[PDB]
């Protein structure tokens, strides 16, 4: 069975890189992020060719990498989508978890 990697993973496909820590996401099943593709949970890097490899941040199709990390109403939760739900009405948590700058994702 796949094992989570070490904390401090840098997502760095863009000029706004973001650190991801598995240890803070244990309340989330692995396959909610490493989601099924052709019926099997896929543990490849999200931006693998044929996956979320479109680096046009304006693309709203499934292959758009920005879209996959930021948008609501997606088939699997995005980073920002799930964080918005988590923050609820708490403005401090909305800033920490969903702010576009000065958040835990982007400085
Ligand atoms: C569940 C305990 C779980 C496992 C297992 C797991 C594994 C895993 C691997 C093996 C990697 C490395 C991939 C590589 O080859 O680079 C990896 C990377 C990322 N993960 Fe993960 N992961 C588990 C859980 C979760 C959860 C719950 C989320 C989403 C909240 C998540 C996300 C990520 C992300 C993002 C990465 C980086 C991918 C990248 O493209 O570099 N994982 N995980
Ligand atoms: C990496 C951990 C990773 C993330 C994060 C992720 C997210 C993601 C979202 C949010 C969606 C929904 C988009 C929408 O509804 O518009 C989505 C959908 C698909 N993904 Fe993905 N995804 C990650 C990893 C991977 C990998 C490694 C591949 C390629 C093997 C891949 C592919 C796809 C496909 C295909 C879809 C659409 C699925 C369907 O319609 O059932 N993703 N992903
Ligand atoms: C998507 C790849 C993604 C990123 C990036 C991400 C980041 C992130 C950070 C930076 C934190 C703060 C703690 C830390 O420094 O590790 C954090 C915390 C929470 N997250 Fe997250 N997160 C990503 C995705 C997801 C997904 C898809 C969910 C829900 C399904 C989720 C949830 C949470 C929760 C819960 C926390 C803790 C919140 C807190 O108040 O402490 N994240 N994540
Ligand atoms: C707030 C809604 C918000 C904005 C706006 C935003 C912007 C942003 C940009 C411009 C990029 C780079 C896109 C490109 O291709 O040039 C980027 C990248 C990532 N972001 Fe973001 N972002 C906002 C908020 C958040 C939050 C709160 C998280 C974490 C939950 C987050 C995550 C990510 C991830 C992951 C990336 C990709 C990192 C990489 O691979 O380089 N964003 N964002």
């Amino acid at each position: 069975a796949p094992k989570a990697p070490a904390d401090g993973l840098k997502m760095d496909k863009t000029k706004q890189p973001v650190v991801f820590n598995h240890s803070t996401h244990k309340a989330v099943k692995c396959g909610d992020c490493h989601h099924p593709v052709n019926g099997k949970e896929d543990y490849q890097k999200c931006a693998t060719a044929g996956c979320h490899d479109n680096m046009d941040k304006k693309d709203k199709s499934a292959k758009g990498y920005y879209h996959a990390m930021h948008d609501k109403g997606t088939k699997f939760k995005s980073c920002v989508g799930c964080h918005l739900e988590t923050a609820g009405a708490d403005a401090a948590k909305k800033k920490e978890l969903t702010g576009c700058k000065g958040s835990k994702c982007h400085s």
